[PDB]
């Protein structure tokens, strides 16, 4: 028996919902969950979404609690809804997907990923709960994370890292890096060759190669000639051009957080969501210097050096697509001379 | 087990609360209460109180059904609080009562009346329900009402109204006619005889006196002399004055409901609650006379009569106190030369 | 180009969503949109519905604008969306359906009926419209009324009235009477035999039989011999038994207008949508008689004798299940030494 | 006079309410009071608490600014309400108390303690106050502080620190730690011996004696013999295992802050109220270790290894009870052989 | 053609409003604008202004992404509306001024300043745009800003910081520094000589003199010394006095950041908007001292100490007016026996 009260009784005594039998006085004014403790109301929940508050509530009551990939990566495979969770989008205070199979009756399209009104649908499947490989094979479209091989369907390796609530992270004492595997109308499909962003704050940055090591601890002629990266604009690229009125370059997240230590800055992050490439609003404090529309990424600087190297620098400019986070990433590369003039994730 | 869910499924398929189990999709948007019906959103309640949506949903969900107490006595006789039921107040979209004991978890101060939070507490008893007359006995502080006779306890007898869900009616296939006893500290009070207010709308009002038909059939002048009242200002009093700007008179619902049969008039309850003697803001739209505070009462016109022939006429002003509805209603009497000049419930 | 301003500068001067192109001031105010009028706001929509304030006003603006079926019929055809146009649901101040179909950016699912996603749905066609009769034919899941006959289809022929701007008539200058025809999973269904409710009001309610009009001047017992209805419970079940506390019988519209017309009463629609059977919280008024769960139907009353007639009176209770706007609707039976005792709309 | 244009006034010109005659010209909307400076308006207060926006702005510009107790102390004492003072619950941005007495018109039950209306409610008294140690005299339940000896009234020591403005400090230029006096039912309680936990933040987090410098500096190896703490399990308790997917004890305070100096973690208040044991959930983001309820105690580590190290260590399972911050908390304590297995605030 | 869906696009693709063709669909819930991002809705904007929320949405879109003066300077003088941009308040988060010229259709008192609705106003020009050093020629009223000389206009050169999106900055890539002209009733004004505050915060606070230097490292007593400040008051004017519960003086940024970076302590905002002094509830962690009206001004210490030296000492108190931000600031000056005891900006 579903109801508001056991649902806040569970997130009171347990931390969240975890099935236990219990009620507790609950009190809701507009948009937020209080409940009575000895005479006061206290808030339990504040909705963030755009769903009524008590729904709101009991799916993020009701989200996964495990290690479960990063939203950005869901959302590049195409996945719609979940087969009996919920994935809560830390970054959006809010479900990753509208609708819900088996979690609540408010939200919920089916009670079972079987049912019929899911066939076209991308349900996300979770080979960690019982029976969902299985169910998984039976959808007409799907994407499947395990933590092992399962007979037969060829395997993606995902990631390092997954999202534990709302933390992103490389497991030690848990599993975080899973087999992905996907179904389009009745047929797995072959996951492409990837790279995968690190996902790093500029707060907490901390680098995960000699090259980043280097590229934050030398001047920038240095690294330079060290990775022999002559001709390939990482002074605009990568360490970016504070200079002009136009904030020039700077599209990789070390390069923000090489900048971060020395001088702040101003991102305003103006469409706040979990994404393989991000665009800020960004202002430096230091100089003025601004750019509307600056796109950045948190590519691992080898990979980066490696994407960039890899291109014919023939042609004044040409789109040049990465598959990155399984997702195709498109940049310009403008060339002069054969050497690089800028290297950016294309503005759609 | 009380919840959301469960007072809403009880109202889809009882109308009220009753104590049934079963859940159904509750959304709370807002001040608005849906339950999902075939996949579309049903209202199911607006909170038009000073409570939290959700808590007021189900005092009113857990209203009582039965003929009560119209909420002008209970004011009258100082309720603070209800015995195990929840006496809905439908002229203010609200309880009648700020908490309740045994009815719900956010509101409740106890679970019994007998608990001692509820001594110091006027509280209602229900004689219609098993086993509160004996909690009235034991009580402190309490009103009761009774179909019958209570053993040991001379009753006071009620009016001849009263109100089954919103509708004030003298009941023929239910009893609406109570006994009313009350106990302060301990000790069972006499009540004080008074008169009691007849509870009729403008738009459906309906004699229940030879007196009163003759006042709405006979004319002015006419009626005056058929029952003696030269010298009594019924003519500004209950006839009113719409000569002026100021509308003259008019105190009486009777008058009112005469005058609403000929020509229409804008009635502004600028405190909409149930009380004894109303104040409104009308503008008579024939004439243009208006008052800004025209405090009116529906009296049995015999009963209105009564008190004004009960009078000394020989001083110019003053208050006159009169019992009605259990509580004292200050009238001013105005004078000149032995005559009525007005007569109106105090602008206090 | 969609956009709020335009949608309200369709409803400033074409009083509906029309296709034409200009803009206005709009201002968005919790729940109420408002437009500027020579510097001050005019309120132009109140949402009352569980969509976003913006979307829902779209949608309203879009609102077909001809004679449709009532929504009633469309539910219990199983209708989950319809071709093109929005079906608004007056009754519940809000869209009959949730999701749209080249209709509105925010709820459309599909452009065309004929992308894939609608396949699976029920989907209401117009034949009024050029097209959608052959989208029909191609359509897998769907709903199509048509003023005339279709051919290779056999028709079931609709109800007399339909919904015109939230008002159900029997068209005299428009026709209100359709030819509906249904498919599931591609195959043309046989719609059963069926009753139709006839959709009128209390305060307005027109006899539509010369029976029906016997019943409302004749006196019960007169009516009751003219039609030679001894042992049918008439009195419980259309008349209305108003002598107990709890009101006995009055399932038929028609026997609340005949009481109606003598006396008032309230009636609490306590799950305000549109349905075949109503379910309603009634007090009389005058006898203080009230039931909970009232279930009431609009039946022309020789409809509702044949039925009554056509059943066996021979056991103490049963479920009595009839054919009405399509859907199947459940009566209980109940009967003594073979006459009826009562026969109501079954309170499931 | 109050009103809430004086209310602003106070708060613009003073920073609190503060007696002083005046008005601002204030707007309300929804739950933010704006004052106009110059031309804009200029918000003043959000509301937060579960009360009307114009009576929460009213109480909170009212709030105590000495320094008072902690809320978490008033609640294990029982307080219900104080007099003539809001106790202002800066954790939870709301009133400590539902009701007043002598601060608000909207909010009083009385205007004065001694009003029978507050005689079942425990009132807190401020001894800094004229006057009202004499109330707490008179209340028939009361808890009281004071700055030194009220004759005859035997006192209980409070702890240190008292919040000012919200700030939890040990004064140096003002007082902070009270004499504290309780009454039930007309008669002085025996307050009992207790510890008290020294409300430190993981953020600014500071020792408090050798022993907490010690654990800060020393490895855990060092400390443990250093303490001659071996078979008490600190390891597990205090110091916290991040080995496995269930985070294993980390229930001390300082614990914590030695564990975030070298890796964040993310806590996850899921009931924000001051209380003497805090609940949170907590995700170690170096391992992604975790665990939904995880129990803290801010106590002096010397109090909290003289608790321990008082245990009977030979039973496999007890509660133990301690008193701290005048309350009883309990603790499960699992031994194995006569040492510590586990000892942790137990989860009720 | 403005539209809400097209201000969205604008956001979402260009980071603020750009003048580009295109719509998103959005969905607008109580205060806040979302558009829809692959099936969910992300949140574009929370409207934390008194304005409708989809016309602070396009207030705010239409923000000036240049930098220009800082509100406070913008209010010193007097500015009422500008000139075909939005100033936005980022210390609001709403725009600076009420109304709009050629910006918004709701907030338009005009479309173009020379529209003689706008001459009673001063409006504020940006000479950097085309035209607007002609329109402030025109205008009755206005306050203009240049980066270069206007022929015949006797300039005020401003001060060296602006506002680049929120972030006050001293421009090297962009230029800052601007010429000020005022006009009051077609007559162009003299501005006054003016100090100007630093706009530093807190948290970030650098010096920028060797005086201000030797204030943060150097002892207290050297200083005094250093720059010959002995019977000035420093001690309780900008180091503050915590031994006493009220703390004492404290009145210069500077000041308050010394003793920052040793203990923290608590600053209420009370009025939270832009402003030459400001006001702060303060509360020092460490000793408890606070004091509830406690002004704030960011002078360079050195003009500090020019302004206070200037002073004749010989009086028990004065107003001493000083220019500082072209406003005219009250100082309240105590001596005693020819040195200071106070000096601080006049609390009104
Ligand atoms: C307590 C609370 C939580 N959340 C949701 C959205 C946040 O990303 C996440 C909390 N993240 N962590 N740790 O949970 C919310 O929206 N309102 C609330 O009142
Ligand atoms: C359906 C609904 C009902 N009420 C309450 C208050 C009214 O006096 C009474 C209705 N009166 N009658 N018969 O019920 C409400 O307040 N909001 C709602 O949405
Ligand atoms: C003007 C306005 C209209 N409606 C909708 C729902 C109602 O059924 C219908 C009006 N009925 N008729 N004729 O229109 C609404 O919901 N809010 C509003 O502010
Ligand atoms: C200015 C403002 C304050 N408060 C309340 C709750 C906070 O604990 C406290 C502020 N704490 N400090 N310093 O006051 C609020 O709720 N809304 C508001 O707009
Ligand atoms: C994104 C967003 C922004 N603002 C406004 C007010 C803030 O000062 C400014 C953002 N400052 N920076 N970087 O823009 C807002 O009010 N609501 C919102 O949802």
């Amino acid at each position: 028996a579903m109801s508001l009260e056991n649902v806040a009784f569970n997130v009171v005594n347990k931390g969240h919902f975890d099935g236990q039998q219990g009620e507790v006085p609950v009190s809701i004014i507009n948009n937020t969950v209080y409940t009575k403790v000895d005479g006061v109301d206290v808030e339990l929940f504040e909705n963030k979404t755009t769903l009524p508050v008590n729904v709101a509530f009991e799916l993020w009551a009701k989200r996964n609690i495990k290690p479960v990939p990063e939203v950005k990566i869901l959302n590049n495979l195409g996945v719609d809804i979940a087969a009996n969770t919920v994935i809560w989008d830390y970054k959006r205070d809010a479900p990753a997907h509208i609708s819900t199979i088996g979690v609540c009756s408010m939200t919920d399209i089916a009670k079972k990923p079987t049912e019929t009104i899911c066939a076209p649908l991308t349900v996300f499947f979770d080979g960690r709960v019982d029976g969902q490989v299985d169910l998984f094979r039976n959808a007409r479209n799907g994407v499947l994370i395990t933590e092992g091989s399962v007979k037969g369907l060829q395997p993606s390796v995902g990631p390092k890292q997954a999202s534990l609530n709302g933390v992103t992270l490389i497991g030690e004492a848990v599993k975080t890096q899973f087999n992905y595997y996907k179904k389009v109308d009745g047929v797995v499909q072959q996951l492409p060759e990837t790279y995968f962003t690190q996902s790093r704050n500029l707060q907490e940055f901390k680098p995960r190669s000699q090259m980043e090591i280097d590229f934050l601890e030398l001047a920038m002629d240095e690294f330079i000639e060290r990775y022999k990266l002559e001709g390939y604009a990482f002074e605009h690229i990568v360490y970016g051009d504070f200079s002009h009125s136009q904030l020039g370059g700077l599209h990789l997240l070390i390069g923000l957080a090489k900048r971060f230590k020395e001088s702040p800055f101003e991102l305003e992050d103006f469409i706040p969501m979990d994404s393989t490439v991000k665009n800020y609003f960004i202002t430096d404090a230091q100089t003025g210097s601004s750019k509307c529309v600056c796109s950045v990424i948190d590519l691992l600087l080898d990979d980066f050096v490696e994407i960039i190297k890899s291109q014919d620098l023939s042609v004044v400019s040409k789109v040049v697509k990465v598959t990155i986070d399984y997702t195709e990433i498109s940049f310009m590369l403008w060339c002069k001379d054969g050497h690089v003039e800028t290297f950016y994730p294309k503005l759609q």
